[PDB]
C-alpha cells in the first residue's frame, strides 16, 4: 500500500 510493486 502507498508503494505499489507486488502490493504494498
Amino acid at each position: 500500500p502507498x508503494v505499489x510493486x507486488k502490493x504494498e
